[PDB]
């Protein structure tokens, strides 16, 4: 449901709004960016819908869209136009103007469109372009840079500049600025590549009333224009409905299948024209017309029906354009409320110490930047940068590195078929010759077969020309002659190495009679021989019955039910003398008469060699593999059973749904197929009917379904979204233009193609196999584990520095500029860059990393680590007090004036080691990363930083001038501090190990989580309790 709000404008109100939002402060514009309803309520007054210059579109969800006039008032909401009909006073989508008109209307539209009516319809429907708006750099900056965390980083930088902390301020500013500029460049480049992708400019021929034909640009098309399709064929600019002639279309855009499709003229009648009902008379936008024949009339005619975003390609692009981290933000919000508490406490104690109010507020605001680290997102992006580099080395190109963390949460991967799991093109399984009238065993490689009539039939009965020093034409005959091993020289042929034979005459292949025939002769022969190739079934009806076996039909169905593409061949001895002086005057009706079936050649879409190992690895690690294809259900089911998606022992149950006509409801029919546990194999129409009429039974279909065939691109997108609504993390591997909406909607969409799909997909694989799915899943599990470790380290670092600065505020001192800089830059940047370094484990496991940063393991680790940290720091500070040589810190003046002092020296000496200890403690190895001892840069960095800090503590006068450290002469106390921090080094590792090993078992033993909150897990449980299809 949609609600519209009519808001006209008032100039005095406009200037008032501008001044009150600009001169007062920048906060109002920001909060209105958060909620535009208040902004549009204050800025513009409510008016009637007949005078509105602004709309508030609610879906609630707030969008605002300005009503534009050309008169005809319209607005564009998510690409789809809505015009203003003055008569009935409403905004009607343009798709619904001519919706529901009869086939006789489309046929009447065959004469053309008057140029004035073309102007009216170009005003209404707009130009026939799929326009992507490429925003300018300020337009992207106001969208991105105003991120709440970039605002917090700007506040932190301003405060640090106000606090003489210029160096870390500069580092954070440079990091955030370069990250922002890189993201703006990436976003603009993606928008530009998409706009270059969907762009289609070409000259088309349109009929005009009175018999005139004019060539207009493809953008000047409007629903009603009568396209005149070229005979040689070309790309399709707009959804048209054939009103004359026939076409052969390459619909690999819609179906992902390069197989030619026959489109016939729309049948005249008084029935509503429908893209779904009349799909065989509709030419879709983006699909390539191979050839168009005009039997009656001078040229083939098509009547435009949808243009722009109304087309199928337009709908897919509109879906593309207009579709842990949450726990991370929740934890930084908890850190923020802890910041508020610590800040009010700091105000209290700093006022107790007679600190001036300016420095009081400076310190109290600086504690906020202390405990809420402004360098957390960069620290957590370093690991994804490492993973992106490793993927680029392996051939997989990720455009947004933070999308790699989603590869580690995957519970389900949806797979294309043609081009992703199976080879792009057909390959010949073999040929089955005939000896008399009984079939012979399948000959897998036709070349070994002796030199007889059927072999020359395979090698010569085809229409392909020699150009670019390569045979070119229809792929099936190409691959068949490639298998026979013969090299071609009407036209002459040479054997592999067995006499050269030349074809004398050839007849064209027409899809009406659905076969082609040639006549051939060679020297030393008796008389010219004819060859016939085409459909398997009908040519058997042409040959004599005593030549075709009686078991022809059942064998043909056994081949076809497996997804094969069978073609039959026959020959003829011609009593005419061997010379083309009489051979090319022959009528082919004589050829297809009295035929004798030689044999059937079978071609099947081979599976890639790298498909079955990857599918069995995914199914071994408890990752669901789904096949969402655009091919028929028989081929999809055969490939699924053959690529390991359906193991030989598992049950496949076809789901069939009949759309309810008048007088009956909708039905589901389950028929099993003989050779989790049950897989459901349902078509595209069945999926649509289950979505619409059976929304109760859709979750069980999505949980059990494995094979989704005949799926339209919008249906693949809908399936990915419906699976994600079951709280799946859906990955999608495809290589076609039909896979684009799914690769965009999927959590991890991987594209094997370099055209039309690398744009929308986050990942693009340079290889053609699905070997890139386990690679991305391993890198994603590694990046997720590493981002967990880096977040735990940054949390423990911020909390340790919070405690160290509270202990020093309480006694009227502080860490100081250079100790702060050491801790913030030298230790923390080194640690957070070299933690994120170690790569993924070499093998996939059945258990995936946790996806919640608020887990009881994570929070328990942070709590106990910080208890140990504050214990060690307070122990060191209080043993400092019990010493005889200890003297107070001259509280009358505040830091950095009273530095150096023993309190600061001891707190810094302990805290500096604690940062390295926590760094090493939170880092993990198996099962998702390589063991930590392989991270030799990290271990060497920890050793070197620990050596520097031990030199600070022990070696006198070493870096105690710059860092402002008091020199402790008592060697016993220095050794006691070192023993205390070694106690901490042992305790941190023992705590981490004990937690990781015991807390899962203890949590299982104390509070058994008998119910999973994931929706698909509840569905799986209730299905195991009671199977849905009996
Ligand atoms: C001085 C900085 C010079 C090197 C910056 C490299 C920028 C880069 O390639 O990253 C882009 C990426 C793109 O991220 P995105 O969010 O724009 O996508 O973002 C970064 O710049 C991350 C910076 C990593 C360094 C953080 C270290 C701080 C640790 C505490
Ligand atoms: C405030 C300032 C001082 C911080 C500066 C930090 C940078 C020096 C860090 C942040 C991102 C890091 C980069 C993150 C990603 C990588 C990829 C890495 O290469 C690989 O991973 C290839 C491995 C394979 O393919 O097998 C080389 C290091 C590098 C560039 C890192 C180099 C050091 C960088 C530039
Ligand atoms: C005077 C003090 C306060 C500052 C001294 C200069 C710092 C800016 C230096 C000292 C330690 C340097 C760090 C030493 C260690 C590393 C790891 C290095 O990463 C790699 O080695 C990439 C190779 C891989 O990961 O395989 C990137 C630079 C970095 C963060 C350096 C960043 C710049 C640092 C922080
Ligand atoms: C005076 C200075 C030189 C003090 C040096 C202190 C060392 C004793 C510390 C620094 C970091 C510590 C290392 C930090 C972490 C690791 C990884 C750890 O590996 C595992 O536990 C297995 C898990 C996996 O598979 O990764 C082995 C110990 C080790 C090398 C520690 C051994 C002792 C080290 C080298
Ligand atoms: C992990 C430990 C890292 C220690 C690295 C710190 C090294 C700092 C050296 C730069 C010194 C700057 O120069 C020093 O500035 C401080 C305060 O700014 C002055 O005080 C000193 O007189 C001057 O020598
Ligand atoms: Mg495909």
């Amino acid at each position: 449901s949609v609600r519209l709000s009519g808001y006209c404008g008032s100039p005095w109100r406009v200037i008032g709004y501008h001044v009150v939002v600009w001169m007062m402060a920048g906060i109002p514009l920001l909060l209105f960016r958060w909620k535009p309803l208040w902004g549009v309520r204050l800025r513009l007054r409510p008016c009637n819908l007949a005078h509105a210059e602004t709309l508030v579109i609610e879906i609630w969800q707030l969008f605002t869209v300005q009503v534009q006039t050309e008169v005809l008032r319209y607005y564009l909401f998510q690409g789809q136009r809505y015009i203003w009909i003055e008569t009935q006073q409403a905004f009607y989508q343009v798709s619904l103007l001519d919706h529901g008109r009869s086939c006789d209307d489309v046929h009447r539209s065959r004469h053309g469109l008057s140029l004035q009516d073309q102007m009216v319809r170009k005003a209404i429907y707009g130009p026939n372009v799929i326009s992507i708006p490429v925003k300018s750099y300020p337009q992207l900056l106001v969208d991105e840079a105003l991120n709440p965390y970039y605002g917090f980083q700007a506040f932190s930088i301003a405060l640090w500049l106000a606090d003489h902390y210029y160096w870390y301020a500069l580092c954070i500013f440079l990091i955030s600025s370069i990250s922002i500029c890189l993201s703006l460049y990436k976003t603009r480049k993606q928008s530009q590549t998409l706009r270059d992708m969907v762009k289609l400019s070409m000259r088309v021929c349109v009929c005009r009333p009175g018999g005139e034909e004019e060539w207009v640009d493809s953008s000047e098309l409007v629903p009603g224009d009568c396209l005149v399709l070229p005979q040689e064929g070309g790309l399709m600019p707009c959804d048209a409905a054939l009103v004359a002639g026939e076409c052969m279309v390459n619909e690999s855009s819609l179906t992902g299948e390069s197989i030619p499709v026959l489109k016939t003229a729309l049948p005249e009648g008084l029935g509503p024209y429908c893209a779904e009902t009349h799909r065989r008379h509709t030419l879709f936008c983006g699909t390539l017309i191979l050839q168009a024949r005009a039997y009656v009339g001078p040229h083939v005619l098509a009547v435009v029906t949808r243009t722009g975003f109304c087309t199928a390609k337009g709908g897919l692009v509109s879906s593309i354009l207009h579709p842990f981290y949450k726990h991370s933000m929740k934890f930084v919000a908890a850190l923020s409320v802890l910041a508020l508490l610590g800040t009010i406490y700091s105000i209290f104690i700093l006022y107790r110490n007679r600190v001036p109010l300016n420095e009081i507020v400076i310190r109290a605001l600086d504690l906020v930047t202390v405990v809420v680290p402004p360098a957390l997102p960069a620290a957590m992006t370093v690991c994804t940068l490492y993973a992106q580099s490793r993927l680029r080395r392996q051939g997989i190109f990720c455009i947004h590195p933070l999308r790699i963390n989603l590869g580690g949460k995957l519970q389900l991967v949806c797979f294309d078929k043609t081009g992703t799991l199976t080879e792009d093109g057909l390959d010949v399984m073999g040929v089955v010759p005939l000896k008399g009238q009984a079939f012979l065993p399948l000959v897998p490689e036709p070349r070994r077969l002796p030199v007889g009539p059927l072999l020359r039939a395979l090698a010569t009965c085809h229409a392909l020309s020699r150009l670019q020093d390569t045979p070119v034409g229809d792929p099936m005959d190409l691959k068949m002659v490639e298998s026979t091993g013969w090299v071609l020289e009407d036209s002459a042929f040479g054997t592999q190495v067995p006499v050269p034979v030349s074809v004398l005459h050839r007849f064209p292949f027409s899809s009406a009679l659905q076969r082609m025939s040639v006549v051939v002769a060679w020297p030393g022969a008796t008389q010219p021989e004819a060859y016939v190739k085409g459909s398997p079934e009908l040519v058997a009806g042409l040959c004599n019955p005593e030549t075709v076996p009686t078991d022809f039909a059942q064998m043909l169905q056994s081949y076809t039910a497996a997804g094969y593409r069978v073609v039959a061949l026959a020959s003829k001895p011609l009593p005419t003398v061997p010379s083309l002086e009489a051979a090319q005057q022959l009528t082919r009706d004589t050829v297809e008469g009295d035929l004798s079936l030689l044999g059937l050649l079978v071609m099947r879409n081979l599976l890639k060699p790298q498909t079955t190992p990857v599918i069995q690895a995914l199914r071994r690690t408890r990752i669901r593999a789904v096949m969402v294809t655009g091919d028929n259900l028989q081929t999809a089911v055969t490939v699924a059973r053959g690529c390991g998606m359906v193991a030989p022992q598992e049950h496949l149950i076809i789901v069939h749904a009949t759309h309810p006509e008048r007088g009956q409801p909708a039905s589901l029919e389950f028929l099993p197929m003989e050779s989790r546990s049950r897989h459901l194999a349902l078509s595209g129409p069945t999926f649509g009917i289950i979505v619409k009429h059976f929304p109760k039974l859709l979750p069980k279909v999505l949980v059990q379904g494995t094979v989704f065939a005949r799926m339209a691109p919008e249906q693949k997108t809908e399936l990915v979204c419906e699976l994600q609504k079951l709280q799946y993390c859906v990955g999608m591997c495809g290589d076609g233009a039909n896979d684009c909406g799914a690769l965009k909607a999927a959590d991890v969409g991987i594209s094997l193609s370099q055209a039309e799909a690398s744009v929308v997909s986050p990942f693009t694989s340079s290889m053609a196999s699905i070997e890139c799915v386990p690679m991305v899943i391993r890198e994603g599990r590694c990046s997720l584990d590493t981002s967990f470790s880096v977040f735990k380290y940054m949390a423990l670092y911020s909390l340790t520095q919070f405690i160290s600065v509270l202990i020093l505020y309480t006694i009227n001192t502080n860490l100081g500029d250079l100790q702060f800089l050491a801790i913030d830059l030298v230790i923390t940047t080194t640690v957070a860059v070299l933690m994120s370094r170690t790569g993924p484990a070499l093998v996939l496991g059945r258990v995936r990393p946790p996806g919640a940063l608020l887990s009881v393991p994570v929070l328990s680790s942070l709590l106990l680590q910080m208890v140990l940290v504050t214990g060690v720091q307070l122990g060191g500070y209080f043993l400092t007090l019990a010493q005889p040589w200890f003297v107070p810190l001259n509280r009358t003046v505040a830091a950095p004036d009273n530095l150096p002092n023993y309190e600061n020296t001891v707190v810094f000496s302990l805290s500096s080691f604690q940062y390295l200890i926590l760094a090493a403690a939170v880092s993990k190895g198996a099962p998702f990363r390589r063991p930590l001892y392989t991270n030799v840069p990290f271990l060497v960095a920890l050793a070197l930083l620990s050596s520097v800090l031990v030199g600070l503590v022990l070696v006198p006068g070493l870096l105690q001038g710059p860092l402002a450290l008091r020199n402790i002469t008592d060697t016993g106390f220095k050794l006691l501090l070192l023993g205390l921090v070694t106690l901490n080094f042992v305790g941190a590792f023992m705590l981490e190990s004990v937690l990781d090993q015991c807390l899962p078992a203890c949590l299982r033993r104390l509070r058994p989580k008998r119910a999973s909150k994931k929706r698909f897990k509840q569905l799986e449980r209730e299905l195991a309790e009671q199977p849905w299809p009996p």
